[PDB]
C-alpha cells in the first residue's frame, strides 16, 4: 500500500482592487484570506506592529480565547477610505479610534496651547484648550470601561451609541500600554487614573518581573516573547511611570523604577542597549545601540533611578572586535560589534580584541548612504621592527566617552594611540612612539573578502566582489598616505555608493606604500622618539572629497586643537547630562551608556537630509545611514535636549524639513503630513532611487511634547516660533485625513500611495491563489472506505482536515476547513483531492493524506483510526 501526495509548495498571490470588492470578501466570511497594503501600513502608523488591539493573535492563543468564551470575529479590524467634502481621496483609516492616539492628540493640543500662550496668541490658545477638553471628554466617556476599570480603543460601529461614542470599548482584545496613555498625557480624570494605576500595580496584569509590558498577563494574545504583545519597552515603561507620578503615585513609580533597575538583564554590564525585555525573565532582545531605549533610560536616570572625567567611565560599552565579514550580523541581521562614531561622521572604529589586531583600530565601519558595512579587519595597523625582529608589545586598550585609546608597552619602545573625531567626515589618530633607538615602522591593511555571516557562521560562500561587481574596491598610494576608491553600487537593500566615494588615509609622516591587490604595506624608518598624526576620512560624494582636503590639511597642521575640541565637547555632554546627585555609580554609568549611544546614532547632513539627524541605530539592519523616523525622533530629542540640545533641535528639524507643503508634486492632498521614513535617497516618485523613503503612513504624534521639552531646557522663544506653525499644520493634517467619521477623534491610517491604490484610486488588496493537493493511492482501492487529509505545523500534533467516505462519498471537515476547503474523489483514478481556497499563514503545515480500508461504523476523523499514510507535502503561506 502506497499513498503519494502532490501539489504542495509556496502558494501564490493575486492582486485585486476596490473597496467595494474588499467589503464583498469580508461579507462572504473571508476577511482572514485578505492582505491590504494600506491596512498593513496603518499598523505601521500605530507604531505597534502586531499588537493585540489591532487584531493580532496567533492560532493557539485564539483557540484558547474561544474555549474561554470568545468569538474569532472579535479580532477583525475593519477599514475604510477617507474622502473630503469635494470627494477627493485623502487616505484610509482603521474603523477604530485608539485611546493612545486620542491621548497624544490631547497632548498635542495641550502643548500647542502653551506655545500659542508663549507666542502671545491668546485666541489660538483658547482653540487648542477647547479641542483638548473635547478630546478628554471623549476619552473619559467612550474609552474608559467601568467594569474592568481600564481604557481601551473603541470601534467605529455602524452607528454611534446613545451618548455619542463611536462604539463600545474593545475590552475583549485585552489590556495594553495604551491603557495608561491617558494618564501619561494628562487626559485622565483622577478617578479613572486611580483605577488604571491599580491595574498597573496588579501582579496578575502588569506588575511583572520587569513591569509594564506591551500586554497584560491576562491579555488573550499575551506571550512573554512577542515584541508587541508582552515584551517591555523602555518608552512605554517610562510613560507608565510618568502617568503614575502625574496623578499622585510618585512613591510607587519609584518602586517600579527600582524593580526595573534590579531585573532588566545586562543593565549594569557592558553590552549595547537593546529594544525590549521579557516581562517574566528580564532577558533582552532587539537591535543593539537602540536610540529610544537610550533616551528613556536617560529619562529614568533623570526622573526615577536613585540610591536605595571621561576617564572615570572606561569601557561602558564593549567596542572591541575583529570583523571578518562585510555583514557580520547577529541573529536579527544587525552588526554584532559596536564601532565608535562621533560628530555625525559616516565611518566608525573598533578596539583591537587582542594581540592579533593590536597596533590598529580594526574594522573600519562605513555608512554607505543607508547601511553599515565593514570594509576591513586590520587597516593601518602598526607593527614595530628592530634589526628585522618584530617588537613584542603588551596591549592595554579601552574606550571612554568620545575616544578610543590603546597603549603598547615593550622593554625599550612604548606606543600610545588616541583616536577621536575631528570633523563630521574625519577621525584623527595620534600615535606617540617613545624610543631611545632607531626603529622600522610598518603599517598593514587588508580589505575584507567574505560577504555575510549570521551569529559568526557564514551564510553562504559568497564574496563581497562576487556579490557586488560594481563595488570595484581599489587601494592606491597617495602623496601623503593612501586611499580606497569605490565604484557606483545601487544595491537598494544593502550597499549604496555614488561612484565617487573614498576612504582616505593622510599621515603627517612620509611613508612608502606598496599595494598588493586587496592588501597594502606602508614603511618608514625613525631615529628615535616620534609623534605622528593620521586622519581617516569616509567621503561619499565628489564634492565631499573636494571640500574635505582643506579640512584634512588643517587637522594635520593643528592636531592639538582638534583633540582638545573633542575632549571638551564630551566634558560638556557629561556635565549637562549627569544631573542626578542621588544616583548610584551604576545608575550614572547607565546614563553615560545612553549618552554614548545617542551621540553614536547622530548623523551629519547627507543626500536629501539637509540637517543633522539621529537614527534608531547606527548598527541596525534597517536603521542605519541617516534613516530617520518621526516617532523615534520625538523621544530622542526629548532626551538629547538635556545634554546635546543643538542636535536635539536638528533632529526635529530634519523630520520637519520634509513635511508636505501646498503644491507638493506627489501628495498635494497631504499638506502638513510628516513622512514615516526619510533618508539619503529620495523615493523614485521624487526622482531618486531609494527604497526606504516611505510616505505610506506617518507615526503617532509626540511632536509638540518633544518641541516643548527643548523649550523647557533652553527657553528659546525663536525655537517655539519656528516650530509652532509646523506643529499646527501637522495637527490639522490629522483632523483632515485621519478622521473618517469626522467627530474630531483620530484613527490610525494610511495615505493614498502607489503601494495602496491604483492610478484611479481603487484600494489594492491581495488574496492567495487556490491550491489543490492530490493523493494517488497504490495497492487497494478506498472508494468503499475512508480517505482523509491531516496537517501538522512544526512541533505540533497531526490534526484532521477533511475526509471522504463510503460508496456515496460522504464528507467531513474540521471547523477551520468549513467554507474554504473541498475534498473530492476520482474513484477511477484511486485519487483524492483537497482544494484549498482562502488560505492564510496559519495554514502553513506538512499536509498528509491517510487511508483506512477496514470497515467503520462512523466516519473516522482521528489519526489513530487511519492505517496508511503518505510521506507528506509542505504547503507554505506567507505574509
Ligand atoms: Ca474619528
Amino acid at each position: 500500500v502506497q499513498l503519494v501526495e502532490s501539489g504542495g509548495g509556496l502558494v501564490k498571490e493575486e492582486t485585486q482592487s476596490g473597496l467595494n470588492n474588499y467589503a464583498r470578501v469580508v461579507e462572504k466570511g473571508q476577511y482572514d484570506s485578505l492582505e491590504i497594503p494600506a491596512q498593513v501600513a496603518a499598523s505601521w502608523e500605530s507604531g505597534r506592529d502586531d499588537a493585540a488591539v489591532f487584531g493580532f493573535i496567533d492560532k493557539e492563543q485564539l483557540d484558547k480565547y474561544v474555549a474561554n468564551g470568545g468569538k474569532r470575529s472579535d479580532w477583525t479590524v475593519k477599514f475604510a477610505e477617507n474622502r473630503s467634502q469635494d470627494g477627493t481621496l485623502l487616505g484610509y483609516s482603521l474603523l477604530q479610534e485608539s485611546v493612545d492616539q486620542a491621548s497624544y492628540m490631547y497632548s498635542d493640543n495641550h502643548y500647542l496651547a502653551e506655545m500659542a500662550t508663549i507666542l502671545g496668541k491668546p485666541e489660538e490658545a483658547k482653540r487648542y484648550r477647547q479641542l483638548a477638553q473635547q478630546l478628554a471628554d471623549y476619552i473619559n466617556t467612550c474609552m474608559f470601561d467601568p467594569t474592568t476599570q481600564f481604557y481601551y480603543d473603541v470601534r467605529i460601529e455602524d452607528k454611534p451609541l446613545a451618548n455619542g461614542c463611536a462604539g463600545k470599548p474593545i475590552v475583549e482584545r485585552g489590556k495594553g500600554p495604551e491603557g495608561w496613555s491617558p494618564l501619561f498625557n494628562g487626559a485622565a480624570t483622577q478617578a479613572n487614573a486611580d483605577a488604571v494605576v491599580k491595574v498597573m500595580l496588579d501582579p496578575k496584569e502588569f506588575n511583572t518581573f520587569v513591569p509594564l509590558g506591551t500586554a497584560a498577563l491576562t491579555n488573550p494574545a499575551f506571550g512573554a516573547d512577542i515584541y508587541w504583545r508582552g515584551r517591555v519597552w523602555v518608552d512605554q515603561f517610562w510613560f507608565g511611570l510618568k502617568g503614575m507620578e502625574r496623578y499622585g503615585y510618585r512613591d510607587d513609580a519609584l518602586k517600579l523604577a527600582d524593580t526595573f533597575f534590579r531585573h532588566a538583564k545586562g543593565l549594569t554590564a557592558d553590552g549595547p542597549i537593546q529594544e525590549n525585555y521579557n516581562p517574566l525573565t528580564g532577558a533582552q532582545q532587539g537591535a543593539p545601540n537602540f536610540s529610544w531605549s537610550a533616551a528613556h533610560l536617560y529619562m529614568l536616570y533623570n526622573d526615577f533611578f536613585r540610591k536605595q572625567n571621561a576617564d572615570n567611565y572606561k569601557n561602558v560599552i564593549n567596542r572591541t572586535g575583529a570583523p571578518q565579514y562585510m555583514k557580520d550580523y547577529d541573529y536579527d541581521d544587525h552588526q554584532r560589534f559596536n564601532p565608535f562614531f562621533d560628530l555625525g561622521a559616516w565611518h566608525g572604529h573598533l578596539l583591537p580584541d587582542g594581540p592579533n589586531t593590536m597596533g590598529g583600530f580594526p574594522g573600519v565601519a562605513l555608512l554607505t548612504e543607508e547601511y553599515i558595512n565593514f570594509m576591513a579587519s586590520n587597516f593601518d595597523r602598526l607593527t614595530v621592527w628592530q634589526d628585522g625582529k618584530k617588537v613584542d608589545f603588551t596591549l592595554e586598550a579601552y574606550s571612554i566617552p568620545g575616544a578610543l585609546v590603546q597603549k603598547l608597552t615593550a622593554k625599550d619602545v612604548q606606543v600610545e594611540m588616541t583616536l577621536r573625531f575631528a570633523t563630521p567626515r574625519t577621525s584623527l589618530l595620534e600615535t606617540k612612539i617613545t624610543s631611545n633607538k632607531p626603529l622600522d615602522l610598518v603599517w598593514d591593511g587588508e580589505l575584507l573578502e567574505k560577504l555575510e555571516a549570521k551569529e559568526g557562521k557564514p551564510l553562504s560562500d559568497k564574496t563581497i566582489a562576487g556579490e557586488y561587481p560594481d563595488y570595484q574596491r581599489k587601494i592606491s598610494a597617495t602623496r601623503d598616505g593612501l586611499k580606497v576608491t569605490f565604484g557606483k553600487v545601487r544595491a537598494t537593500w544593502d550597499l549604496l555608493t555614488s561612484g565617487e566615494s573614498e576612504y582616505q588615509v593622510h599621515k603627517s609622516l612620509p611613508v612608502q606604500t606598496e599595494i598588493n591587490g586587496n592588501r597594502f604595506t606602508s614603511k618608514a624608518h625613525i631615529n628615535g622618539s616620534t609623534t605622528l598624526y593620521t586622519t581617516y576620512s569616509h567621503l561619499l560624494t565628489a564634492q565631499e572629497v573636494s571640500k574635505e582636503q582643506m579640512q584634512i590639511r588643517d587637522i594635520l597642521a593643528r592636531p592639538a586643537f582638534y583633540l582638545t575640541a573633542s575632549q571638551q565637547r564630551w566634558e560638556e555632554y557629561l556635565k549637562k547630562g549627569l544631573t542626578n546627585p542621588d544616583a548610584t555609580p551604576e545608575q550614572t554609568r547607565v546614563a553615560v551608556k545612553a549618552i554614548e549611544t545617542l551621540n553614536g546614532n547622530w548623523r551629519s547632513p547627507g543626500g536629501a537630509v539637509k540637517f543633522n539627524t539621529v537614527t534608531p541605530s547606527v548598527t541596525g539592519r534597517w536603521f542605519s545611514g541617516n534613516q530617520t523616523w518621526p516617532w523615534d525622533t520625538w523621544k530622542q530629542a526629548f532626551a538629547m535636549a538635556h545634554f546635546n540640545p543643538d542636535i536635539a533641535k536638528e533632529n526635529i528639524r530634519a523630520v520637519f524639513s520634509w513635511q508636505i507643503q501646498p503644491g507638493d508634486s506627489v501628495r498635494p492632498q497631504d499638506v502638513g503630513f510628516v513622512p514615516d521614513l526619510i533618508a539619503w535617497n529620495l523615493s523614485p516618485e521624487r526622482g531618486g532611487d531609494g527604497g526606504n523613503w516611505n510616505e505610506r503612513n506617518t507615526k503617532p504624534s509626540l511632536a509638540a511634547w518633544s518641541v516643548m521639552e527643548v523649550y523647557n531646557v533652553t527657553q528659546d522663544k525663536t525655537w517655539v516660533a519656528e516650530m509652532y506653525p509646523k506643529l499646527v499644520a501637522y495637527h490639522d493634517w490629522w483632523l483632515r485625513n485621519r478622521d473618517h467619521n469626522g467627530n474630531g477623534v483620530p484613527e490610525y491610517g494610511a495615505t493614498r500611495d502607489k503601494a495602496h491604490n491604483t492610478e484611479s484610486g481603487e484600494m489594492l488588496f491581495t488574496v492567495k491563489k487556490s491550491l489543490r493537493l492530490s493523493c494517488a493511492a497504490s495497492g487497494r482501492t478506498f472508494s468503499t472506505a475512508a480517505m482523509g487529509w491531516f496537517r501538522q505545523a512544526p512541533g505540533k500534533e497531526r490534526d484532521f482536515v477533511a475526509g471522504i467516505y463510503w460508496t456515496v462519498g460522504s464528507t467531513y471537515y474540521a471547523d477551520s476547513a468549513k467554507g474554504r476547503f473541498t475534498i473530492s474523489r476520482d474513484n477511477a483514478k484511486n485519487t483524492v483531492y483537497l482544494q484549498m481556497d482562502s488560505l492564510k499563514p496559519e495554514d502553513t503545515a506538512v499536509y498528509y493524506c491517510a487511508a483506512r480500508r477496514r470497515g467503520f461504523t462512523l466516519a473516522p476523523t482521528r489519526a489513530n483510526e487511519y492505517d496508511y499514510w503518505g510521506q507528506g507535502t509542505q504547503v507554505t503561506v506567507s505574509s
